[PDB]
């Protein structure tokens, strides 16, 4: 008898929007034979605590790690607490990457954000420009915390030859998202706002001007890409997992898709008192398209309708 | 009639540490700690030192000088800045470096360019660890209105330096190398070509500036504590000052096999000169002679 060792994939923050997305895709036929997929949350172990993190990694001895856990929040949450967003995430990313390493994990794929890119820059922004200037002053604590993941990934590789990498998704949306009207992101935040407005018979209030351009990525698409990165992408440099620069949409265009999907025919107003954040974050998927040129993304408006459908179908259980 | 102060100096057993000790020597208690006092990488040991010595002001000089350099310094700077904050410290002045500046850049490098590109690949772990002090300083201020700042000195030299002929800097290494060469009757061997340019700052001058920053500089953005861009000296010029100070008339050779490192790090003291325009620095050659004098007077 001759027997080959199985792969143990530990997904940190597996209860989240991206976490639950990867769960669905792996079950829907992405998991290969032998592979054991372990999806954990805060209840499992508080990743800010070093002792709790080292215990989870010594118990579940992973060969592969997908680092999705983080102190996440939308523009109106992360701009209020830049010290907490910095400290907690640096603590978390340190604990996860080091515990993975000392438990002998072969690969670690962490999740970055398009807010890591510099404020004053040229467009489209590629993977080389991640450190070419400071990020936007609003959420710099969270931005620099995610930037330092790449610094760690390059540091582990130069000192130990570690295949620790990262991915840069755009604005993620989809089922099992945080639909809080204050803590959530733009798309989940509006999906709740239209739901309440359609129920109460009230008008829709979109925060900011409504002009900032954003690239949106469906959670189930990102999950498909995330699984591929873990199984084939062996570069230390991160990869931008995003839809084309030509497939960019405005906040007003996104708000219109949410109004269309939920069949809302009330008033739509823009609260210009609220911050608009960054006007453009336009990312280049040129590196992604050299690897997967025939990968087809879910159409924005169809994906929005499905996210709106899931939220109506599952509301009592939703966030 | 003067308000009480408790200035905690982390890493007071170093070159800059001992410099601040000398310059300080009204109603302000100066506490100089070492690695023996507390291990600043350990959170429990750091929180204990800050709860015992309850400081109103903190001068963060301690540091470890690629994964280890990054992790240890981030751990240290986190433990010190957080413990200071939760012990209600009014001001924290940390010590950055010129290695934080980007590799591919324009010269002179000002305080705005600290994040305008990646640092040199050689010591990036350390460079990024010191960069994130500024990120923390700005983060504590936006969330709590904390007056946590940092300073960027150039190449520091002076008494109580590390004069190791392998671990030390250019001037301490050249000071020990000339001492041994003058004693043994041997020739002097200077690493690299001898042409790389550096800005040198006397430890006692930096100490004088450090004390002023703590008492008057209330900006979150760091300040470059350096001599003028026109007062930049080459390593051959620096090696000549050491030779002239120790009265060495032997052979001086340059080991080209050894690395010359970064040719220029040219910093701009434009911000410092807007604050202290009449601050006079110790002349390089006089400061070199005094460092050489101290080393001969105190060798054991
Ligand atoms: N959503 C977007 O638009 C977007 C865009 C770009 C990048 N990202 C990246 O997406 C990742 C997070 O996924 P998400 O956006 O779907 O967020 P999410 O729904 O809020 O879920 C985040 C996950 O992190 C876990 N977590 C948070 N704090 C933790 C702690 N102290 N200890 C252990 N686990 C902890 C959560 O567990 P519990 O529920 O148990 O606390 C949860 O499973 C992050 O790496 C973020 O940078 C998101
Ligand atoms: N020297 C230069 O040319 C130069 C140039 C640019 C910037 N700087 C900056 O200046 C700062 C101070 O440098 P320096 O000249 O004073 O160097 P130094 O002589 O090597 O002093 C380092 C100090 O840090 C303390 N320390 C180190 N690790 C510690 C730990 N784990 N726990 C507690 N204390 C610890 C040491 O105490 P122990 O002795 O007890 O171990 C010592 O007092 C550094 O952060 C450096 O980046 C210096
Ligand atoms: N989070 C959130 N953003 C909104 C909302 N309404 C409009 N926006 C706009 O959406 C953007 C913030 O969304 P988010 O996913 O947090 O982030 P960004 O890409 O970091 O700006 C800003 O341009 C806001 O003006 C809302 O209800 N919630
Ligand atoms: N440390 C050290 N540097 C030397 C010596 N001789 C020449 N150098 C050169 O001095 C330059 C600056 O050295 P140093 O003070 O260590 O530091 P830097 O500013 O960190 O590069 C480099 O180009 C070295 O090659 C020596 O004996 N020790």
């Amino acid at each position: 008898n001759l027997y080959f060792q199985s792969m143990r994939i530990l997904v940190t923050g597996g209860s989240g929007l991206v976490g639950k997305a990867i769960q669905k895709v792996v079950a829907d036929g992405a998991g290969l034979p032998g592979e054991d997929w372990v999806f954990v949350s805060s209840k499992d172990a508080d990743l800010t605590d070093t002792a709790q993190t080292r215990a989870l990694f010594e118990k579940v001895q992973p060969t592969h790690v997908i680092h999705l856990a983080a102190m996440v929040g939308g523009l109106f949450r992360n701009i209020k607490y830049n010290l907490d967003f910095w400290r907690k995430n640096v603590h978390m990313n340190d604990n996860v990457l080091h515990s993975a390493f000392e438990v002998g994990a072969r690969k670690v794929v962490s999740c970055l954000s398009t807010c890591i890119f510099p404020d004053k820059t040229t467009y489209p922004i590629d993977e080389t420009m991640i450190h070419n200037g400071p990020p936007h002053n609003s959420n710099f604590g969270y931005s620099y915390a995610k930037r330092m993941i790449d610094v760690q990934n390059r540091a582990y590789f130069q000192q130990y030859g570690c295949t620790f990498t990262a991915v840069i998704p755009t604005n993620v949306f989809g089922p099992h998202d945080n639909f809080n009207i204050e803590d959530g992101h733009v798309l989940p935040g509006l999906i709740h706002k239209v739901h309440l407005a359609k129920s109460s018979g009230s008008a829709l209030t979109v925060w900011g001007t409504g002009n900032p351009r954003r690239q949106f990525i469906y959670s189930l698409d990102l999950a498909q890409l995330f699984i591929w990165v873990l199984r084939e992408y062996n570069e230390v440099e991160p990869i931008i997992l995003s839809v084309g620069e030509e497939d960019e949409v405005s906040i007003k265009e996104a708000a219109e898709a949410v109004v269309e999907a939920m069949d809302f025919h009330g008033e739509v107003t823009f609260d210009t008192t609220k911050s608009d954040g960054q006007f453009k974050k336009t990312a280049s998927n040129s590196k992604l398209r050299t690897y997967l040129p025939d990968f087809r993304f879910t159409p924005f408006k169809q994906a929005v309708k499905e996210t709106c459908a899931w939220f109506t179908d599952n509301y009592e259980q939703a966030r």
